[PDB]
């Protein structure tokens, strides 16, 4: 369900493998189609989401925004849940912290949200 | 600097290895001294934090709260920065998402903060 | 008499059906009001407690502390008797065994007691 | 491992099925070879005994001492752990409660121990 490719509503993508141990491993591409905008992703998910009391599957992952083309001196974490079915989604909140000086630490962290889907509008060239 | 053991101010610990590739890998122990409260951690950090414009080192990690003794059907992500020196710290914000039904998704995510230090008050038995 | 809900003096509850065959079947909730603290219960009772020589009704049950949220790798058994009337009670002794290594088997089993009643102090929110 | 027949060191036997859900279901024969000494058993076991911190498998069961030939107005619970291998064993503590009058409740419960093995000395007739 989680393994595969996901698209947010703003032009980013990621590919992830959800391993049997609870691992998430993949790559995050901040600009669809841009080969230079790819960063390592790692995280964790609930590998036994069933309960006796249709709940989503909790997960989280991190991207540090450093690759061979960019270093934004920052990292984002996404916390959310996977929901399967016909309109499968990963609903997330995220936090983006930048390294700062001490005087600027108060303003080191942005918050937002991303909704990831398995499909996005697409069209021929 | 980041590799080693960290303590929050509430009785949790984690041990982490910061690899040369930007990887963070370790274990998180939600109750100090409790062998049953240990969970896998994985994340990422800025492996080249220097800039030309003393900033902290951005990082993030995830713990899914599933191990052989517990499954809280939830995961926390911590986003923050490492600050070295004499009172080295990892200052973080965190998000804790639980799997929920759709009707309860609005209340799936808690937010907080943790400050991690390399030492905590300690005392002989 | 036995069928119904019972409260110990420490915040736990259980619900049980005493079947005509001597079966006890229900659920044990280790923390009142906590939907994640519910475990299967099974046991047996004396389905013909009358004698010619007002005695209680002998019973026993087991809870293994494994559900979809926890696995304490342990099980409790309660052995006791039901006493009816105006202050009906189930007076029990219990044994809690944890799986251990062989070197630790000597310390695998705790003993205690629980008194269950049909009512507990209660109050509006 | 647990499913099958077990012998204590005093002439009793039981047969049990350990179900995939954590159930134990079987019969307890208090006198080997005596068809009139058979009673229903029910209990629970840890159906995922693995930990990351060779431990035994916790379990417990109850026998009410009522069948079509006897009613001792009492029930035994056994609490213990299964240990596999070449000399597989179930090491237990037990509690035997009898229904009593209120004045006699103090003396309602016996305690002991039983070690169950998969084999016992045996011999041709």
């Amino acid at each position: 369900g989680i393994t595969g490719t996901w698209y947010n509503q703003l032009g980013s993508t990621f590919i992830v493998t959800a391993g049997a141990d609870g691992a998430l491993t993949g790559t995050y591409e901040s600009a669809v189609g841009n080969a230079e905008s790819r960063y390592v992703l790692t995280g964790r998910y609930d590998s036994a989401p069933g309960r006796g009391d249709g709940s989503g599957t909790a997960l989280g992952w991190t991207v540090a925004w450093k690759n061979n083309y960019r270093n934004a001196h920052s990292a984002t974490t996404w916390s959310g849940q996977y929901v399967g079915g016909a309109e499968a989604r990963i609903n997330t909140q995220w936090l983006l912290t930048s390294g700062t000086t001490e005087a600027n630490a108060w303003k080191s962290t942005l918050v937002g949200h991303d909704t990831f889907t398995k499909v996005k509008p697409s069209a021929a060239s």
